[PDB]
């Protein structure tokens, strides 16, 4: 039961780095066109 | 203490799966500023 | 082991809250530069 906790946690973790991956992404399209 | 847990970590699942859903509203918004 | 749990939740849970404030502030951007 604690494993299964665990294994929650980290694929939250993974869920939210790639959510913040995909914000860096966008802010940097947003500046590419405030700059164009 | 598990339970107190527990409804912590099914609070931060749903938090996360409605940052994805403004994400996607913003991508789209960005795609259309581009756009016009 | 039960403590380092706690601590990894708190670390996500600030973690998801600061992804919250900084799409909050690209909403803005993008609200600004819409109807600009
Ligand atoms: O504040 C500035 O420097 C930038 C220049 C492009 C749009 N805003
Ligand atoms: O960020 C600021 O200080 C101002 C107040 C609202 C619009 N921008
Ligand atoms: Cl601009
Ligand atoms: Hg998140
Ligand atoms: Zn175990
Ligand atoms: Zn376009
Ligand atoms: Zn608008």
């Amino acid at each position: 039961e604690w494993e299964a906790l665990e294994k929650k946690l980290a694929a939250l973790e993974s869920k939210c780095q790639a959510x913040e991956k995909k914000l860096q992404a966008l802010e940097k399209k947003l500046e590419a066109l405030e700059h164009g």
